[PDB]
């Protein structure tokens, strides 16, 4: 015992996947399997679905006898979450049918231990599963580059397209006060290969999202410096951002 | 084609020229001319004009087959601005009888495009020559120095007072917690010539000015770090900030 | 003359006292003495006292003829403090039966000089001295680390808990979304003194105090890299900062 023993090296690695995803969701259910925690969260309007999974290989200890679903409010946990330092040990520890989970920070050398107690919500678990099999469009770019461009056009719109054709991907917003319009090239940089812009178009789209979600949806940069992108006119368009074992995930719905 | 097309090298210059004056007008008509751009606006109380001459020489390409004037609002044109990369290309475009004008930020290494389209506004151009042939006095000091003195003063008073003497300049305010005096003396450093404070006096002054237009004014130290100050007991004060080719000149009324 | 003149060879150090205690109090009353400065402050709720001395050795010029009560707003004798440089020597200068206090800032070049007066409140000095012969526990610890804990634990309640137990040091806070445990232990570091964690206990406590006066009493960190504690279950908890020649004092009120 306990059940649940999670301990990562660096608190830092969960503190930035909260900060992943924060802003964008109240309630969150994670769910702790024998082979590692995923987690899911959608807004009040159904529009943004927050898909997490962190694999056992991306801890440096990991147990946990049974699956459990612990909802937690995202206030409250990046309010706990705050509390590390970046390079102490953390250790999310769980019991069966908890009322709350438990987060330890240890120091390095061990003259301190902070441990926070954090109150479950309840929570009906009803995963999505939709990702789909093929998209018409798949890119890849450095997620700074993809921060910038939404914000420079959120300025000027609510309302952010992206349009893919061979060769070419463009961003575009119109508002009052005028519009605006990027135009990147894919291109692999073998001096920098964490430049490159890749993309891969079985068939052009034409997207509309609000920049509202686009801007909270930059805030994966934490995890990763690149973001992979797929673009489906029939369905929410999916942002990747990898760790070294596992994903952050944003499916967002277009605009009709 | 087009008329006009006007290519800073960097977009940081004009992007620090608007933020020299983007705090304290609303309006502001730029006027396009074969010999470079000159600009004014006026706040709505009618105490502060801004008058801004940027020379072909600033530019490393620019054309312009006939004058224009091009009214924009600041709040839009900021926001525009704020969208490039420092580093980047950036171009103003212009047809003949404009209902828009175009920026332009384009990649040092053609990677990317980002094309952003300003809706004008329709100002009838009175432009005011307000300059004056003689001054009573003349002096020049760091803007850094300057924006500490104000923003100091500032938190005693709604007003500061210049008063020039020979030798002498003295900074002062009043206010209900108590008030403050700043004086300061010329000198030539050639260690260090920017350190330098010049004064020339064919009268002695004594003005007053609203803190609350002397705080904006201020703000022309992202183009300069020396500010050129002209008093006249009988006209508005001339603050001005140079450019390599070009100024950034603030005339501001005394408070009777 | 003047009566008193009290000149700091850097601003930066008065600056930073009033930095350490300006924000949990309105009104302050100063008494310069011929063997220094000493100086005290209480809040609305008369749970929070502040107590400071500065002595002669703390200036590089001091000259005091009479003893003198001072009154001032933290308001006013902030804004007024921020309007150095923090390497400007900083002279305190007074006259008899005052009507307000001068701070003059000077150059190290002697190039400029700024002379600011503040207006002096009446106030009845009715000095406390509540400090006690013996406490229950005593202990002291980096005052980053002090801040770290009363900032983390604040997220989570109201109130935090101080207990001392023989070779432990506890802070709690409870709450609505949890709760949290902060437990330290005493070391002496030979290759670190400064992160030493030093603990005397004659009794253990077990003492509240609200997270509002904490998280102002954490600003003493502006004078010293450690902080005093002293605990005692029938009198009001000391917090001490050291100067080189002085100290800051915060007693604060254990919540019944």
């Amino acid at each position: 015992h306990h059940m649940l023993e999670a301990k990562f090296e660096e608190a830092s690695l969960f503190k930035r996947i909260i900060d992943g995803f924060k802003d964008c969701v109240q309630l969150v259910n994670f769910q702790c399997k024998e082979d590692g925690i995923i987690a899911q969260a959608v807004d009040d309007s159904r529009v943004l679905l927050v898909s997490l999974e962190i694999g056992v290989e991306a801890f440096q200890e990991y147990r946990c006898d049974h699956p459990v679903t612990l909802g937690m409010d995202l206030t409250s946990l990046s309010k706990i979450l705050a509390c590390g330092n970046n390079t102490d040990t953390l250790t999310l520890i769980a019991d069966n049918t908890p009322d709350s989970i438990i987060l330890l920070f240890e120091d390095t050398k061990k003259d301190r231990i902070a441990e926070y107690s954090l109150k479950l919500m309840d929570i009906d678990a009803d995963f999505l599963k939709i990702e789909e099999l093929q998209y018409d469009s798949t890119l890849s770019l450095p997620s700074s580059e993809f921060s910038k461009i939404v914000r420079d056009l959120s300025q000027l719109s609510d309302s952010i397209n992206i349009m893919i054709t061979k060769e070419t991907i463009k961003f575009v917003a119109d508002g009052d006060i005028g519009s605006g319009s990027v135009i990147i090239k894919p291109f692999v940089d073998m001096e920098h290969p964490e430049t490159s812009i890749k993309l891969e178009m079985d068939q052009p789209v034409d997207l509309t999202f609000g920049a509202k979600y686009l801007l909270d949806i930059i805030k994966g940069s934490s995890l990763s410096d690149r973001v992979g992108i797929r673009l489906s006119s029939e369905a929410p368009a999916l942002f990747q951002f990898d760790l070294k074992s596992g994903f952050l995930q944003f499916f967002l719905a277009p605009k009709f």
